[PDB]
């Protein structure tokens, strides 16, 4: 890691998850701090980075993500920690090689393979298995067989959490005077099939891999705040390729896949969102896309990348309703009835969107100094759910440079655009009972150009690293214009800030330090201000502070710890020009403060057997987490405690 605070690889490994006591990223990544996370359960959350939501920041796995959604009462669906080997994250724009969409940054994971699963066993195949208990409220298991046979390796795993409804802290109420957060109860089931081969004496390799990642449960229309059965589902087909040493070509690696979120409910009959189908609704979003990376070595220090981006999207919902469409003291309704004749003469189709990309990118190494330039040439076609098709295309420059001159330090900088495509309306809300969703014509994608400086020190005692960021978002993308309407461009986004992380390491004691500010600003260009405050853009986060302490001894093998994490008092909505109730509303959110302390226990002595047990949230405090409305929708978890093993044999 070289480049300050904005990219962060394995911020957690899998060896350090099996030490810890969290079934989800917002547990798993709290000691990061420009990464925030709503309330609740399941898509419940919604996730920021830098202060930007998810309709900029991508949850990226094994190289394959889509950027449309659901329904905007929802976050967009965040993978389960039991599947992945190693979490990353990349802030800001992306360089010329990133991928399609790097405007913000992404969470990057990879899911776990044998080679991982065997990491601390004595021979060539095994089980894993393990359990979880929480207090608050919930219990969870899953078991995993792997193994390596000559060139051969496979997993396959099953993981399910069964979450009853959490308490919040000491005085949250609900509606009807208990501690509990209403419909806030999920049974998580996920699992993974994997194999993999390697080849041609070692160069190449295949992977083919499966995986589901489904929640169900009683779950309100918005997810996002609480007072029918649902299951939404994030599935994944994919294949890549790795090879090294092909003639000219140093290094490829390309992946092919096919994503597939769904949404079913049992009875949308109340859900106007959904259409009000009554019985069964069943929601699809398909997504295919395939990369190939290519890596030439043009010199002994510098290297040449060049590759193409393909992604197909397919928002495909159970049947068209428009006919359906109607609108509710009055005396000119004369122009409303034109209206309704003109939505139901429409012949919807399932919307879609293709991305495409190429790039090349040069890094040049001489004595400590590492230069990078690229370009990337971006081109989407967008057609909605009229037919209506609308492409643009755009070129995006990048360099930065890392310079090293000394073993302990690093300095680096950025200078980035990225371009992103207009996401299709909500999944959920496709069949147009609501109204005509098009696109306006000449419509172009979003274009951010960033800006960041960094250092990191190291010198295997004492590390920290820092970074400051800037950046701009040209043409951003909110609510569409004058109902048949139309997705226009409309307005920009200035962002900027900062982050410094700190760590010490002697003899068993860890200790770390993080902060993070940020300041996400939309200017609304548009006459009828058409930028929406929805936490899915952003939210303006308090001044973030993590820390932790932990010491391990050795005999037992066994760690405490305590972690933290501080949010200051954060005021003011991500719009420049203010955002609305249904009058202006004068954003504040109340800072708060969350301990929790921890303990691994390895009775082996060694990593095939963990027994954790922490208490989150010690002080069981009542606060709301900033990423989200901030009108007190869903609070935190209250004091929780957990006791998990896991065991390979």
């Amino acid at each position: 890691d070289r480049q300050g605070s904005k990219i962060r690889t394995n911020i957690v490994t899998l060896q350090q998850k099996d030490e810890s006591t969290a079934t989800d990223m917002r547990e798993l990544l709290k000691e990061e701090p420009s990464i925030d996370f709503g309330g609740g359960n399941g898509t419940s959350q919604f996730l920021t980075l830098r202060g930007m939501g998810q309709n900029s920041v991508d949850i990226k796995v094994d190289n394959a993500y889509s950027d449309s959604q659901i329904l905007y009462h929802q976050g967009r669906f965040i993978v389960d920690p039991a599947l992945v080997k190693v979490v990353s994250v990349q802030k800001g724009a992306g360089s010329a090689s990133a991928g399609i969409g790097a405007t913000n940054g992404a969470i990057i994971a990879k899911t776990v393979d044998a080679q991982d699963l065997l990491k601390g066993l004595d021979k060539n195949w095994g089980v894993r298995l393990n359990s979880g208990f929480a207090s608050n409220e919930g219990v969870s298991y899953g078991a995993s067989v792997f193994g390596k046979e000559g060139n051969f390796d496979g997993l396959f795993s099953y993981n399910r959490n069964d979450e009853k409804e959490y308490e919040a802290g000491k005085g949250f109420r609900n509606f009807n005077g208990g501690k509990t957060v209403p419909y806030s109860a999920l049974d998580k089931r996920s699992y993974l099939a994997k194999i993999g081969t390697t080849f041609g004496d070692g160069d190449h390799r295949i992977v083919l891999s499966h995986m589901e990642d489904q929640h169900r449960g009683i779950r309100t229309v918005r997810e996002e705040f609480t007072v029918p059965y649902r299951e939404t589902t994030q599935s994944n087909t994919n294949l890549a390729y790795t090879g090294k040493d092909l003639g000219f070509v140093e290094k490829l690696d390309a992946n092919a896949y096919v994503l597939e979120k769904k949404r079913y409910s049992a009875d949308d009959k109340d859900n106007g969102y959904a259409g009000n189908v009554v019985g069964p609704n069943h929601t699809r979003i398909t997504t295919r896309g395939m990369n190939f990376n290519f890596d030439s070595r043009l010199a002994e220090q510098t290297l040449l990348k060049y590759g193409i981006n393909y992604r197909h999207q397919e928002i495909k919902p159970q049947a068209f309703l428009n006919g359906e469409f109607e609108i509710s003291t009055d005396e000119e309704k004369a122009k409303d009835k034109k209206d309704m004749d003109l939505v139901h003469s429409y012949k919807l189709s399932n919307p879609t969107k293709t991305d495409t990309g190429a790039y090349i990118e040069a890094i040049h190494e001489l004595d400590g100094f590492t230069l990078t330039g690229g370009l990337r040439y971006d081109r989407f076609k967008v057609k909605t759910h009229d037919g209506k098709t609308v492409s643009s295309s755009n070129l995006n420059p990048s360099f930065g440079v890392i310079w090293q001159p000394h073993e302990h330090w690093s300095f680096s900088s950025s200078h980035n655009y990225a371009s992103r495509s207009p996401r299709l309306y909500d999944a959920l809300q496709t069949h147009g009972k609501r109204g005509i969703i098009s696109i306006a014509d000449g419509t172009k994608a979003e274009r951010a150009r960033n800006t960041e400086i960094g250092f990191n020190y190291n010198d295997g005692t004492f590390a920290a690293n820092g970074s400051y960021f800037w950046q701009t978002i040209k043409d951003a993308l909110a609510n569409p214009q004058n109902a048949v309407r139309e997705a226009v461009n409309a307005g920009y986004i200035k962002n900027h800030g900062y982050e410094l992380g700190a760590s010490y390491r002697t003899g068993g004691l860890t200790a770390k330090v993080g902060v993070s500010h940020s300041k996400p600003r939309f200017y609304d260009t548009h006459p009828k201000k058409l930028l929406s405050a929805n936490p899915e853009f952003g939210a303006q986060v308090g001044r973030a502070w993590t820390a932790s302490l932990a010491y391990r001894f050795q005999n037992p093998n066994l760690e405490i710890g305590w972690r933290g994490r501080y949010v200051q008092k954060a005021v003011g909505s991500i719009l420049v020009a203010g955002q609305k109730d249904r009058k202006l509303e004068n954003v504040v959110r109340k800072g708060f403060g969350v301990n929790d302390v921890f303990a691994n226990w390895k009775p082996l002595g060694k990593d095939t057997l963990n027994v954790n047990l922490s208490v989150n949230n010690v002080f069981n405090t009542f606060y709301y987490p900033h990423s989200q409305r901030w009108t007190n929708t869903l609070p935190g978890v209250g004091r929780d405690v957990r006791l998990g093993v896991n065991y390979k044999f």
